[PDB]
């Protein structure tokens, strides 16, 4: 109703979260370890295309697990709910097992689930074509704003990803992939997708596409089917913030997805999309400043799912 | 926008669900076993007080676990989020343990959590006064419509409730109750609350109070604080349908709570409250006709939480 | 071969273990909390009736969980392997669940298993007669040496035993007891059996009866059937030392059973029985001096099950 | 005392077990699937070198998991208890997790534990030299009797062993191997060791070496240290028969190790070693005829660990 006044509040919330200096920058690969703990950016894109940024909103960082709801949305857009969910579950798991009782990954937001979803997209073509296809989808979601790639993060993630190779071999053992899948090639594609780079600005447009029923707000183009968006938002709401998912659902009540680079892709349905980014993570793997910002945003603007 | 046309659709959905003859009427106590499998009623109360009923909507039945979100709402209304959640958790558990890692019941929608919530209400007074206090709250939620009591169900539940006595003694062992709690007396109060009787009509008004931000739509009276309603709706959405909670959240996306008598208390935020009732339950403990009706309602009217 | 020389070694091992001052005396009831941490006794009874004691070997203490293999032996002696094991399992559990996948307690050495075994002995008579019957069996096992009773420990265990009442109600729920069992009465009998008092001297004769194929070495009387003794020794070997059972089996390799009063009932098959007692327990619930003594005994005399 | 009469009983037990036609021959690789379900052999080697065979005792088959206690014995012989158990646990697990709470495989008898033990033997040399070293040890254990190799089983196990590659990558992730370990090379060596072929006759000599305190009974040569043998027998007793380990310990009470080719390596301490072989396996993965034979042997000869 008054965007200028809303941005003053966003700036005040950004300043309050800026003081939260806690957390640890992820350091399992050098490409993550090098990031300054003081980098902090918040970008907003409303469903009507109004924009606002504060802080470090043009510094590229990897999507990491923030890409999981995006590739899940692409798979449902192309294949439908029924086909996708023959391979992956629909609910959160309690706070280590690679598969649920039905030999399926628990949901698309955990590594095993995202690895399986990766195997469903553009089957039958080489990895260069699969990657180009997802890149063109991400460009449409961001209204052609910054979508890049970190080869150094890709190389390091693959070289050091023993846990993801253990998951790949266990999924292969339990026949989790579509028949004729080259599992090692799927792991390559998975590491590549995690290594896609965005800024707070471009990622806020991707979150706004999810908030706007699948239509990119800065172009007006239909990018994702209503079904893909609805499924993605439901799973971001219950499975998107690692083992903090349940507490985030109760106190924040918004669909969101965190990543190890410090990003939090946030959706306020029919209102706006946001990307909050600060490299230091708490014990759950979520950006300390971003979590603080999310709690403050809902308390101030009453954006919670069940707020009257 | 057009209530008369909406009731025609409700009637059509009722007729389609009426054909779903599957399921088994609960038979662990004779008071449940005696119910006809053919009883089926649907009642609606909009946030503006518009009413509609079809089927067996004036036959009393016990709330059973449908009372859990109601007594949780009373506890938060009187004590606040912080105090209540020092004793009970805020998230769903995976598909048997009485307590989570912090020695707290997982959430207010499981037996252990509801037993703990029962111990927080009107502390310091006798059971007759505690029960009268909850009854007056339930009368306000229902706009003074049918709120009764089944002494036979209370007597049978207590006599045969070995699992709930095992939970009571384990909670006592782990110091789960407020100091000075008489655990056996809390179990009596718990069994009494489960044995409160409603009809589809009166229970639909209680669900409409939750849909209307805590204000009873047929009286205009404020019954529950905004915080109590918001917390209750969040926990009904993620924990309300037993081990079907996760699948209900994904496909239906509405706050709901089932009970072993075949009731499903359903909330469509800012639109209406409903009570669906049919004694035969599926393997998850949820009313077969009610589950079928809930899926059909969301597919027809687009009431899902993340529907654009 | 040379008992006089063997007792010199027992005395040396006693002196070395005497220096191990670590551990904490159990303090959940005052009757355990009052024991001096410096009390330390070791008694030996060979299969030929040769006796040796060092330290505090005539100070009475409660058997506590040391009674579990004894009442299990009585149940198998009277009912046979097949009947007893229709109610209780035969193997160790990993390091909290009251029942295994078949709704049976894991084994007779855990509380749930011992509560079920208690329900199988002398069915059909009052508790006074059941207790007198077990007392006469324990007197025969000890060659009529010290077998007493601590009413104060019985009263305190029952008053504070919420976890055991939670187990009793869960076993009742899952139909774990023989039909017509009065569960509360079984819990009374269980608490009474745990409160039976022995000295190191009399308990060493009970352990020697188990080492001598069921024949009391100081009387020559057959007390337990060969089958009862064989089953009891197998379960003491794999399930007798709480969560230390697996490490005790590997490094010590002898059938043994610990209790919260600091007792360790030890059997060296066809050689001797022993009772080691020192109230301070380690984090696993086992007597610190007794564990140290057991490891030293096997390293010195080569008593391990698989020692050549 | 009378070997001629004992062999008459062995023949009678062989004939009774021959009638047990149940079970399913393992068919996950063609090299196992091709074996006749009617092949059944029993070989005995006493600690004094007396021999007896009945049935198909010269038909080669793969050791498979029967090799696990043998390579564990080699590792303890060369490195000692302390060093080996810094990498692997000492106890049975309940009836799927790759590691225990300390990030160690549960014991040397499960795949993860055997893979870790494989990484400890002859570190620093190529796989050809590691394999030759283990082969020379196995030749000494068997008194230079049949020790062969199945290249077809090795090739198939490696090609189809996705679960073992998932375990290898998870162990690498959790730093389970000695520093500088080439995990893929360890998996090659592991598959090779499982593919070593024996007959009932030669394997009975290996079991007799374990029964004779590490001395080969047909040569008199010391092959394994007393410590290696004692540790191996303890772990075969509690962890050797898959999820049947606990029931085998209680009813049979002998150290034994089964394999998917239908072999059961059995040790009767200070008496004899045996190899029972019949390809059809029960639901636990144990040879049906061999399990039946083991139960009958203990009931007839009173060979149980705790038999008086
Ligand atoms: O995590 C600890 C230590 C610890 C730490 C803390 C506490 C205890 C223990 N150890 C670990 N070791 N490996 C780990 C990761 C891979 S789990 C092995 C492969 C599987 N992946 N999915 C599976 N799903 C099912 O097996 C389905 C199912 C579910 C339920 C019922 C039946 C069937 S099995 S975690
Ligand atoms: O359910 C089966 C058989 C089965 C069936 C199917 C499959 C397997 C087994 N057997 C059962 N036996 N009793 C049962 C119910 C009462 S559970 C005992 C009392 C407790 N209540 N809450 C607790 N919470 C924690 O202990 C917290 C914690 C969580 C995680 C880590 C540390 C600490 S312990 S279910």
């Amino acid at each position: 109703p008054d965007f200028m006044s809303f941005t003053s509040h966003i700036d005040e919330l950004y300043e309050s979260a800026k003081k939260q200096s806690g957390g640890k920058v992820a350091d399992y690969i050098p490409q993550l370890a090098k990031f300054s703990p003081d980098l902090w950016g918040v970008s907003v894109c409303t469903v009507d295309g109004q924009r606002h940024s504060t802080g470090d909103t043009k510094v590229p960082f990897c999507l990491q697990s923030c890409v999981k709801p995006l590739k899940y949305a692409i798979a449902v857009n192309d294949l439908g709910t029924e086909y996708v969910h023959r391979y992956v579950g629909k609910e959160p798991s309690g706070l280590k097992l690679f598969l649920n009782e039905d030999d399926k990954p628990h949901n698309p937001m955990v590594n095993a689930g995202a690895i399986v979803v990766t195997s469903l997209i553009k089957q039958g073509v080489n990895n260069a074509e699969k990657f180009d296809y997802v890149m063109q989808f991400l460009n449409k979601m961001a209204g052609n704003e910054y979508v890049g790639f970190s080869n150094a993060t890709f190389q390091s993630e693959r070289e050091s990803g023993d846990r993801n190779f253990a998951i790949g071999y266990y999924l292969k053992e339990k026949k989790c992939f579509p028949e004729g899948t080259d599992m090692v090639g799927i792991l390559d594609f998975y590491f590549q997708l995690c290594s896609i780079e965005v800024t707070c600005e471009s990622a806020s447009v991707m979150a706004a596409t999810l908030a706007n029923g699948g239509f990119c707000p800065i172009t007006g183009e239909r990018v994702l089917s209503p079904e893909a968006v609805r499924n993605t938002l439901s799973l971001m709401h219950s499975c998107g913030m690692y083992d903090f998912s349940g507490q985030f659902a109760f106190h924040v009540g918004l669909p969101a997805k965190s990543g190890v680079a410090g990003g939090i892709l946030l959706v306020v349905p029919n209102v706006m999309g946001m990307m909050c980014w600060s490299p230091p993570l708490d014990k759950m793997g979520n950006s300390v400043k971003g979590i603080h910002f999310c709690h403050d945003l809902v308390s101030l603007c009453n954006f919670h799912n069940y707020d009257n």
